[PDB]
């Protein structure tokens, strides 16, 4: 029943916090152009909030490019083109997921309003320019994030896709959540290991076995 206001609400007070949101207004008010638009930034904690978080999946920066990122890890709005990573998750759904179709689109909102927290370690990137704002203090934003979840919830699943994701986690206790490591979905990555790692089946037998109800993962559009 605790929501993010109660566990994490103090973060605003941090002067790291207001110096991060300070840089990123700086940069908006030069001409820098910065993803998501300031009102996205916080999707994930809108849509999943915190005594409603089953899963959590992590990703690093927003995508970088026009029109993708939108505040929740992987995800695109209705229209864009899906990419990479994502093209790479649907994949592996399709065939982890009796039934799963690769949808047309790339929009995985409904996988955060059923508990998937789709958080990425940094909030916000400059157009065109991966790790841009690496060391902006958003790190220690979601360290604050992960260890409130850590500490404050029990019998999580997390997704850790990578080796920053896995670094992300190092301090979850194995023994009260349930950590599953995969490489990234990036083509980088993709094919050495992710495809296969059933991630998807595997937490659905991990919230089952909990009495909690398994995610649906075909994504759906708006009504
Ligand atoms: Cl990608």
């Amino acid at each position: 029943s605790l929501t993010w206001h109660d566990v994490i609400g103090n973060e605003k007070q941090q002067a790291y916090f207001q110096q991060t949101l300070q840089f990123v207004e700086s940069q908006r008010q030069a001409g820098k152009v910065i993803y998501p638009p300031a009102k996205d930034v916080f999707n994930a904690f809108r849509f999943t909030e915190f005594g409603d978080v089953k899963v959590v999946i992590l990703g690093q920066d927003p995508y970088h490019g026009p029109n993708q990122a939108h505040g929740l890890c992987f995800s695109v709005l209705p229209g864009v083109k899906t990419p990479p990573s994502l093209v790479n998750i649907y994949k592996e759904l399709a065939q982890d997921i009796p039934g799963f179709q690769i949808p047309p689109h790339g929009y995985l909102q409904s996988w955060a309003q059923q508990g998937v927290l789709l958080l990425n370690t940094v909030l916000t990137v400059e157009q065109g320019m991966a790790h841009s704002h690496a060391n902006t203090g958003w790190e220690t934003f979601t360290d604050r994030v992960i260890d409130a979840l850590n500490q404050h919830r029990n019998g999580l699943i997390f997704l850790l896709w990578g080796s920053h994701a896995q670094k992300k986690g190092q301090m979850i206790d194995r023994q009260r959540h349930h950590v599953l490591m995969a490489p990234h979905p990036s083509p980088l990555s993709a094919h050495r290991g992710f495809l296969g790692c059933r991630h998807f089946s595997k937490t659905n037998q991990l919230l089952q076995a909990q009495g909690i109800a398994p995610i649906n993962w075909q994504p759906e559009l708006e009504s």
